[PDB]
């Protein structure tokens, strides 16, 4: 897992997210859907949207983006001791919405991209390596729970 210094840096840049959680959610999802259009098919509410303008206009998309990033900052703040928080997320993403592990990789890349673009002074080379490892840990722990739940992610 991560050292103390690594966790510090993950929690530092995460504070800059908290200051506008919705706006970050929107940019995350738009980056995800534009880079990887097949992920958009997973969201029944707004899978019919075609353009970035439509995606910025959607109130549904904005709310969904806020929920993901809020659930993720909860997990990161546990600095790896996130079993309790990870359980419900694993369950819903393995049963209700079947999210392959690969799509969790894509959204990790989207988050890393938005952080780099919006907060470069809080997100240099070391902090990016730290967030990369923290999001690997998250995906790896989720994959372990997929297996028990009977979803081949
Ligand atoms: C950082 C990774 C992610 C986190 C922390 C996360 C968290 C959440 C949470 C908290 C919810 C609402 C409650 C629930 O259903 O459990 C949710 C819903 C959802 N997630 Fe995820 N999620 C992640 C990644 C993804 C990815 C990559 C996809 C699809 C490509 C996805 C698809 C969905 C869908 C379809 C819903 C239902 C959306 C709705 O209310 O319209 N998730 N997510
Ligand atoms: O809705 N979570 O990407
Ligand atoms: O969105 N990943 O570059």
């Amino acid at each position: 897992g991560l050292s103390d210094g690594e966790w510090q840096q993950v929690l530092n840049v995460w504070g800059k997210v908290e200051a506008d959680i919705a706006g970050h959610g929107q940019e995350v999802l738009i980056r995800l859907f534009t880079g990887h259009p097949e992920t958009l098919e997973k969201f029944d509410k707004f899978k019919h949207l075609k353009t970035e303008a439509e995606m910025k206009a959607s109130e549904d998309l904005k709310k969904v983006g806020t929920v993901v990033l809020t659930a993720l900052g909860g997990i990161l703040k546990k600095k790896g001791h996130h079993e309790a928080e990870l359980k419900p997320l694993a369950q819903s993403h393995a049963t209700k919405h079947k999210i392959p592990i690969k799509y969790l990789e894509f959204i990790s890349d989207a988050i890393i991209h938005v952080l780099h673009s919006k907060h470069p002074g809080d997100f240099g080379a070391d902090a990016q390596g730290a967030m990369t490892k923290a999001l690997e840990l998250f995906r790896n722990d989720i994959a372990a729970k997929y297996k028990e739940l009977g979803f081949q992610g």
